[PDB]
């Protein structure tokens, strides 16, 4: 409860300000308590970080799955866009969480090591698809499932990110599912 | 002369340990000169990796403007993999100054400005090439130029520094020309 309130204090500092320039006692206050009550509940701000990237994520993960079991009535194209948008929608929604998480990785192992634990499941389900769209005689074998659904992911990841944070260069927010979804479709179907 | 020891020793100095952990100290012995003698010729560490960065940069940005004046006499998935290959061979050859650079972009507004230049340049070069194509009636009229050429140029810089770090995810250094290649060459004469 005052833990829900520390993580939306430090999501809303986040939106305004990076983690280096906010104190534990910036979120102290926001969520209404005294410094040694925060430590109760989190050892360091950098573990507040770590727990709103870990919801954001989960979040993305969930959503993926929710569209795995259930299939989306539509044509390649589609498909593909209904689950790149996950990733779209998600983050996009969290963008604070999202650049702060991102600038982390650098600095923090468990952050390094909780995105690359997602990173290398949403590769697994990339490739498993793209398998079973050559299984099917709908894609051709070109490279090996594995390296081109890693590429493809990565591609997503800088592309998404730059855009969310206004980076240049970057694709515009409004242009960006559009022009990675012919990047996944060609690639992926492409002789 | 003093300059290009200074440079030499960050560069083999950042083979083995991270900026933070490197001293002005560490780095004047390494050039053979007193503290004072090194803020000669940098103000500061960082002044040291935006130098290398900035040479790293250049030599990749000739190298492609060597092979824009002079095209290779090939078809068109290798105009494309030479392209790639500059970017590869140049900053695959400086993996710690590539890694350092790319970590000090989070921190430093000058790496970031540097960075940001060189990529606006190579997304500006790239789309240049996919409207030739276009125009000569070799690739079709898919998705803006613009729009295309900054995702497959911010899934190289992602895929490409990934490798070189062995990052978990990332392609084999062996294999990323080739996937690389691949989705430039699908997204671009792909329908
Ligand atoms: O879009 C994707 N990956 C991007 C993940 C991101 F953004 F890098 F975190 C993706 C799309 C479809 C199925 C699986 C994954
Ligand atoms: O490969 C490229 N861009 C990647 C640049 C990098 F790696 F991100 F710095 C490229 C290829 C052909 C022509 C122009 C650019």
């Amino acid at each position: 409860d005052r833990e829900l309130a520390i993580l939306a204090t430090a999501e809303n500092l986040l939106e305004d300000r990076p983690l280096a320039d906010i104190s534990v006692d910036d979120l102290a206050k926001g969520a209404g308590i005294s410094r040694p009550t925060f430590y109760f509940y989190f050892p360091s701000k950098e573990a507040v970080l770590l727990t709103l990237l870990d919801r954001v994520v989960n979040q993305a993960d969930m959503a993926l799955q929710t569209l795995a079991e259930n299939p989306a009535d539509t044509d390649r194209e589609n498909m593909w866009r209904t689950g790149i948008n996950v990733f779209f929608e998600t983050f996009g929604s969290h963008k604070a969480v999202t650049r702060a998480g991102q600038a982390a990785r650098a600095t923090s192992v468990e952050v390094a090591e909780l995105w690359s634990t997602f990173m290398q499941k949403w590769i697994a389900y990339t490739a498993a698809v793209i398998d079973a769209e050559r299984d099917r005689g709908a894609a051709p074998r070109t490279l090996p499932a594995h390296e081109l659904a890693t590429a493809l992911n990565l591609m997503n990841e800088r592309t998404l990110f730059a855009s969310f944070a206004g980076e240049q260069p970057s694709v515009p927010e409004a242009r960006v599912l559009d022009t990675l979804v012919h990047i996944w479709v060609t690639s992926i179907y492409g002789e």
